[PDB]
């Protein structure tokens, strides 16, 4: 029934609200906490199912290191724990949806999102991702999707990859397009297609065809759709083609990254 001694360790403690989406392979739902009122949001791993027993390990690795960071501009992070065969994971709940629900809203009104407020949030997720990388941890899934956004409007960084029937991690890199790793600059690629879907409400190499070789290519040459120029300033754009760089060695370091956000935030007032 209710059980005080665990905390927010088992879901008998929290009264299921209404789900609010679901994820790559799992589903989140809104929640209340019982013990003290406070609102959290649960993800269904359904690791019990289809996964070895190092695969899990390997999930619980990553949890145990996502609830070492402390940060303002990243999901705060309550409790994990297996309950009848099946990975919970209650997180704090951000009011405002997922940038890519803001994405679709105003894709949804034709409505492009002012550049004054595309640095605003800029800002918060490279802080963020600074933090890591300054300790020596890279995100592996920056995405729209789990980019989080408060009534406050401070944003959020989220989850790590749950990647451990062809499937597309929504920002696709060079070095992981050949077999060569994940590392520290290709997560800066993440960032500059994030920035990019910002501006343009559509990834940059999202195309009319999903063909797998047709995208790679579209990847190998940095041929997308530009900006429009009048709305968004040349900073900016340029910016974005600095991420956008298929050789990992040109892209530049988050600090930079980080300080050019700053810097054009002050800007646009
Ligand atoms: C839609 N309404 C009618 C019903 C709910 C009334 N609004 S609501 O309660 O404040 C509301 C609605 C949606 C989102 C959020 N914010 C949120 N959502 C998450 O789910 C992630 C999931 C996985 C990736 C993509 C799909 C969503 C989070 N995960 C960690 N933190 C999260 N914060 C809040």
């Amino acid at each position: 029934a209710l059980r005080p001694d665990m905390g927010y360790n088992t879901l008998a403690n929290f009264r299921i609200e209404k789900k609010i989406g679901r994820g790559q392979f799992s589903e989140v739902y809104r929640a209340a906490c019982l013990l003290d009122g406070v609102p959290v949001a649960l993800k269904k791993v359904q690791i019990f199912d289809l996964m070895d027993a190092k695969a899990r390990a390997d999930c619980i690795k990553e949890i145990d290191l996502h609830k070492q960071l402390n940060h303002p501009n990243v999901i705060k992070f309550y409790a994990s724990f297996i309950e009848d065969n099946e990975l919970n994971i209650v997180l704090e709940l951000a009011d405002a949806g997922d940038l890519s629900r803001m994405i679709k809203h105003f894709k949804k009104q034709k409505r492009l999102i002012p550049e004054r407020t595309v640095w605003k949030y800029f800002v918060q997720l490279c802080s963020a991702l600074e933090h890591m990388h300054s300790r020596r941890v890279m995100h592996r899934d920056i995405k729209p999707a789990n980019v989080f956004i408060t009534a406050t409007g401070v944003v959020k960084l989220g989850d790590f990859g749950l990647g451990r029937l062809v499937g597309t991690p929504y920002y696709m890199s060079p070095e992981r397009i050949h077999e060569n790793g994940y590392n520290f600059k290709s997560d800066i690629w993440s960032l500059g297609c994030l920035l990019y879907e910002m501006a343009a409400l559509q990834s940059p190499f999202y195309g009319d065809k999903m063909n797998l070789y047709s995208l790679c290519k579209k990847i190998e040459q940095c041929d997308y759709p530009p900006l429009p120029s009048d709305h968004y300033s040349e900073e900016l754009r340029q910016l974005v083609n600095m991420c956008i760089n298929p050789d990992p060695e040109k892209r530049p370091d988050v600090t930079y990254v980080y300080d050019v956000a700053k810097r054009m935030h002050a800007c646009t007032a």
